């Protein structure tokens, strides 16, 4: 009679909360999805071994079109868990799955876990200063989407930081790199000539957040566009003007150049 | 000789990530602070029992003024952990403590935990639609803060939601309720009269996120300003223009008036 939405955290199998693990261990069935994101620092095998339950993986269609035919029926007469990378209900379409549960006469509870939305705090940027967030998407065929670029302009205009998720093909395991995102943005800039993202723009790159050894780097696009930030996933952040303390952190902790202490403050 | 900033999570001691618990268990000395937020579902005892260590609680002054004299010294010789509610670097100034660690020749690592900042996902509001966030601070003497009112206006104009952290004076056991935050906002509307926050403004209240049964309520200020949402902590959210599915969730899950189902696009 209960469905548990349990987050797995940021990077590996230990990023799940003690509450999340203990509850999942007492469930009769355990589902998971890895289409909204992947746990780059672990495997399904390691996650199963830790929970001690076999985990049936679901596709985007399994969830989006048949959550009520696949997961909810079992939740009617058992304790069922639905695992997802990060914090549950962060992924735009997930909240409504709770409405489905309600409609099916199933109770649902949410066990939270670390999300990249809060993990970026490790970049030293004050979290209250973040504005609208967006995802950078790959152009394709006759379609060049550029709204993420307009958002950077609108946020920075107001002194707000912009968090940019990079496109991902979880099935193909093809991640967009911070480098590809920057070059995409330089291309969009050349098209709109808006002066929003150039070689002189200051950006922050966060890779493998959650890991004990994440890669935190800050600098101008002209020097970072070709730097190796390691293995995915990659998160890109275009900061609005900086508070002196944020700059000091980026310089001391993320190796940013002294120049931002006068140029971007 | 290392320093770990370990988040304890949103509500009780089980909201700590497995990574955090296992590392906290092997540390030589364990420090913590409980003034940046409130964990209503646990006590210091349960935390000590859970990690098997004496925890010495620090005050805002011990941290802001003597972190480098109290904590950093031991980090030179032993492995130390600094426990904080939620995520250690979110809506705090704890990030700056890493700079102090570096300048003292001490290595630091951050272990994330579920933060209220991503927990907003449980309100059904798309977290990418959140704009700049702010804190509603208690008036002090003749000084009456009002920036949080302008922020709501700014975000609303852009159709973005506004997350409002509520104030806290842990040394006096004071935790601002959503009700008090609403009262303060109506007063500010009085001074400014920008038509930003009134009896007809739709708001969302999330209380004690992280527990199995948090209070999630949505409605008009005229009907919510006197309603009891349980014990703290509470945050307050002033949504902008809603998406259809955001509205459906608020009504079905957060018990909002059916008529916010009709959006004025
Ligand atoms: N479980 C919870 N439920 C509702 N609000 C919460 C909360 N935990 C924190 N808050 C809100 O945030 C304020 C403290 S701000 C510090 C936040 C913390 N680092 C984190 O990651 O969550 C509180 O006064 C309250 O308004």
């Amino acid at each position: 009679m209960v469905l548990y939405f349990i987050g797995l955290g940021l990077y590996d199998e230990r990023d799940i909360t003690v509450k999340g693990l203990e509850i999942a261990k007492k469930c009769d069935y355990v589902f998971a999805e890895f289409y909204t994101s992947l746990m780059a620092g672990t495997t399904l095998g390691r996650i199963q071994k830790l929970i001690g339950k076999e985990i049936r993986v679901l596709s985007r269609e399994d969830v989006e079109l048949n959550f009520e035919n696949i997961v909810l029926p079992l939740a009617k007469e058992n304790d069922v868990a639905f695992l997802t990378p990060g914090d549950p209900l962060v992924a735009t379409t997930h909240a409504e799955l709770r409405i489905r549960a309600k409609r099916a006469g199933v109770e649902s509870y949410v066990i939270h876990a670390p999300s990249i939305y809060s993990a970026v705090g490790i970049t030293g940027l004050h979290i209250y200063k973040f504005g609208k967030s967006m995802t950078v998407a790959y152009p394709e065929g006759n379609w060049f989407p550029t709204s993420y670029y307009d958002v950077i302009k609108e946020n920075a205009e107001r002194g707000l930081h912009t968090l940019l998720f990079l496109d991902i093909k979880a099935e193909k395991r093809m991640y967009m790199t911070a480098n590809e995102a920057m070059e995409l943005l330089l291309k969009v800039e050349d098209m709109k000539k808006g002066g929003v993202f150039t070689d002189d723009t200051l950006v922050v790159v966060l890779a493998r957040a959650g890991s004990l050894n994440p890669t935190i780097r800050a600098g101008y696009v002209k020097d970072l566009i070709r730097e190796d930030f390691g293995d995915p996933p990659h998160i890109l952040i275009v900061p609005g003007k900086l508070h002196i303390v944020e700059a000091e952190y980026l310089v001391e902790i993320a190796g940013a150049p002294r120049e931002i202490l006068r140029v971007n403050v």
